[PDB]
């Protein structure tokens, strides 16, 4: 497997402060094809996670200039010349250049302290365990099915970074975390346009909250552009 080391997890920060946050991977991140899938992620509080770079080094549409990526092979580095008061959240990078695609432990960018293509992820689900869900995720916007296209599925446990659980392809090429020990599977309605993951036998360990998140185009060298806003499993 790969592990994205990142660092600082803390990187308390001032407004209008210079922030850096870094990558190291196990290993290389390089295809084979060419490009290094790194990106960087960030996730403001209440929200899901949010693409800001995709391919190490590219700043994803809408994403402020002074975001920027600059890595290479092994080490990456996030860089804000300026953060503002939006900037503040965990950011995390993610390689998505090996199977399983990983993520940083993440980062809180915090304030130091003193003086339209749209997924939505069918509602929270509490089940006993043993049981299973399905959750759904709902893609709109875009055509479940242009090349380059697909899902992924993250999970993001309280305290357990995001994990990648699944991914399904437009050409129907569904791939799972064999973390998850063969208990999901990927289905899509093409028609309701909907993928759904179902996860297969629940203990408490699968309570996350989960989001599928497209992988964008070969545009966006597979970067997961756009996120659902999350729905959480809790198993009881």
């Amino acid at each position: 497997d790969i592990v994205m080391t990142q660092t600082p997890s803390s990187l308390p920060v001032s407004l209008g402060d210079q922030a850096s946050i870094s990558c190291r991977s196990s290993q290389s991140i390089v295809h084979s094809n060419g490009n290094t899938y790194l990106e960087w992620y960030l996730q403001k509080p209440g929200q899901s996670p949010k693409l800001l770079i995709y391919k190490v080094s590219n700043r994803f549409s809408g994403v402020p200039d002074r975001f920027s990526g600059s890595g290479s092979g092994t080490d990456f580095t996030l860089k804000i010349s300026r953060v503002e008061a939006e900037d503040l959240g965990i950011y995390y990078c993610f390689q998505g250049s090996l199977v399983p695609p990983t993520f940083g432990a993440g980062t809180k960018l915090e304030l130091k302290r003193g003086g339209q293509v749209q997924l939505q992820q069918s509602g929270p689900e509490d089940v006993k365990p043993g049981a299973s869900v399905k959750i759904s995720c709902k893609a709109s916007g875009y055509s479940l099915s242009t090349s380059g296209m697909g899902v992924n599925w993250v999970k993001q446990s309280p305290g357990k970074g995001l994990e990648w659980l699944a991914h399904i392809y437009w050409d129907d090429d569904k791939r799972y975390n064999p973390s998850l020990k063969s208990r999901a599977t990927l289905t899509v309605d093409k028609t309701s346009s909907t993928v759904y993951l179902e996860l297969r036998s629940l203990t408490s360990e699968d309570s996350s909250v989960y989001y599928c998140a497209r992988r964008g185009g070969s545009s966006h060298y597979y970067a997961m552009d756009y996120w659902g806003q999350g729905t959480t499993v809790t198993v009881s």
